[PDB]
């Protein structure tokens, strides 16, 4: 475990869960590379718990809310959506280095996961790259440097500890 | 609260405006459901130009002083629809633009910041109506649950 706590709870009573299955970062294979692009591009996601139903998230909300243990977010494989578009064009832009999904791997099943925690999301090599590629291709997407930062698909950019 | 920093030599940065929760008014009645919407974005700091925001990303990457997220007014996105129906749902509250106020020109940031996102009474109605209408929308409950447009539940207590 050592982490989240809010999740420890969850878990060091995982009997009272059935359709449990195990926190995003624990089931993900991330190629060492890019890994730190691919890390500002999850966030809090990484600790992400993966159940197999929403009753089962529903009785966790309510057992958090009780034992007040803290807040987390529920990933319902039944509910979530991974379905996602890959734009023609991206792979001869320069800087590009590619696709979320296609720098990650996910036990055969639980392929759904790369198109819902990624979908069409991209990296490239710097900030100004991001830039210069999200006012060409009107990207509703998001794009991460290989720096660390990152474009939301709104237009919200973070960045530089 | 790097954003402090950033604000501490405000000098340095022109096109530079305000963090959102100081320029956003929200009726305290669902301020909680609000809340839980905005996530960290009440810490989000908006600029006029996006040569600003990188002045403070390239600031920031400097002093080593933390990391922010820069709302550049000039290249952020506040469109938004609303969906026919949603209103006669049962357990709809409202839609969150509408349950918040930004100084006239702002308004930007309202859709922005939301757009068509919704809040409702409870989960049950926020998980029922999902499945409805397959919204890939968010769905925030009174209780201050969550459902993000691709359906990730977040929720609790502390």
């Amino acid at each position: 475990r050592g982490f989240s706590r809010a999740v420890r709870a969850v878990f060091e009573e995982k009997e009272r869960f059935p359709g449990l299955v195990d926190v995003v970062s624990n089931l993900i294979e991330v190629d060492e590379k890019y890994s730190l692009a691919v890390s500002v591009l999850l966030g809090g996601t990484a600790q992400n718990i993966v159940v197999r139903n929403v009753d089962t998230a529903k009785a966790i909300v309510e057992f958090l809310k009780q034992n007040e243990a803290g807040r987390v977010t529920i990933l319902p494989l039944d509910l979530i959506d991974g379905s996602f578009n890959r734009i023609s064009g991206l792979e001869n832009e320069r800087g590009f280095v590619g696709y979320a999904v296609d720098l990650v791997k996910f036990p055969s099943d639980l392929e759904v996961l790369g198109g819902f925690l990624f979908g069409n999301s991209v990296v490239v090599e710097t900030l100004d790259d991001a830039i210069r590629m999200k006012k060409k291709y009107r990207l509703n997407t998001r794009i991460a440097t290989l720096d660390g930062e990152l474009i939301s698909g709104r237009g919200a950019i973070t960045g530089g500890r």
